[PDB]
């Protein structure tokens, strides 16, 4: 009875397993668009990500990940809220049944069809495991997914998607580069939260784009047909792998822009 995103395992049940579900810095969160304040302090955000080495795609069961090298400094994120080095580790989505529901974090409650998260660590931690033991440990770069006009750097990882269908699959997934998947803007939001999955550590600053990505009806609807499940288990699409925004608490959402 592991948790999941079913009726009986899903985010309203995480709690007893994890009880910092009910912390003080979750994540996600609805963003108050006119309650953020412009910060005039934040420095800008620096995405370099040219010398990024991608490794693996992973189905884990909840979602699929993109992995990186991160032995090295290449794919790092520095700048805005940040102080130092944070390395590109992987990235993966959350995204829904239907194009009205999938993203984890909302704006004015609006809720768009998937949500890209771009998770880095912190280097001063030396390693990943070490860094979600700490508050400043993790950046996570989220970014919304519209249904419209296709992404074309998104094509790579939904053709590897029938390859990695169910649990616990795995492919080799080199030179792809996550520059295709970024808007033109980088005007984001930004707050002190959490993994948005157990074991929803609280050690994540978020910076979250304004400027939602394309993707086409195509394109979602092959991540609709990943499996939650093993192979040769009874089929559950993994759909609707996202966590309801969570109460803002003591918490203030900053804006890079006026
Ligand atoms: N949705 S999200 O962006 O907030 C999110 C991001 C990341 C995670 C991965 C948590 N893994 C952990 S805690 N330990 C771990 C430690 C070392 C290694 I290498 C692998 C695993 C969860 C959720
Ligand atoms: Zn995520």
């Amino acid at each position: 009875h592991h948790w999941g995103y079913g009726k009986h395992n899903g985010p309203e049940h995480w709690h007893k397993d994890f009880p910092i579900a009910k912390g003080e810095r979750q994540s996600p969160v609805d963003i108050d668009t006119h309650t953020a304040k412009y910060d005039p302090s934040l420095k800008p955000l620096s995405v370099s990500y040219d010398q990024a080495t991608s490794l693996r795609i992973l189905n884990n069961g909840h979602a699929f990940n993109v992995e990186f090298d991160d032995s090295q400094d290449k794919a790092v994120l520095k700048g805005g809220p940040l102080d130092g080095t944070y390395r590109l580790i992987q990235f993966h989505f959350h995204w829904g049944s239907l194009d009205g529901q999938g993203s984890e974090h909302t704006v004015d409650k609006k809720k768009y069809a998937a949500e890209l998260h771009l998770v880095h660590w912190n280097t001063k931690y030396g390693d990943f495991g070490k860094a979600v033991q700490q508050p400043d440990g993790l950046a996570v770069l989220g970014i919304f997914l519209k249904v419209g006009s296709a992404k074309p750097g998104l094509q790579k990882v939904v053709d590897v998607l029938d390859s990695i269908k169910t649990k616990g699959k795995s492919a080799d997934f080199t030179n792809f580069d996550p520059r295709g998947l970024l808007p033109e803007s980088l005007d984001y939001w930004t707050y002190p939260g959490s993994l948005t999955t157990p074991p929803l550590l609280e050690c994540v600053t978020w910076i979250v784009l304004k400027e939602p990505i394309s993707v086409s009806s195509e394109q979602v609807l092959k991540f609709r047909k990943l499996n939650f499940n093993g192979e040769g288990e009874p089929e559950e699409l993994m759909v609707d792998n996202w966590r309801p925004a969570q109460p803002l608490k003591n918490r203030q959402i900053k804006a890079s822009f006026k």
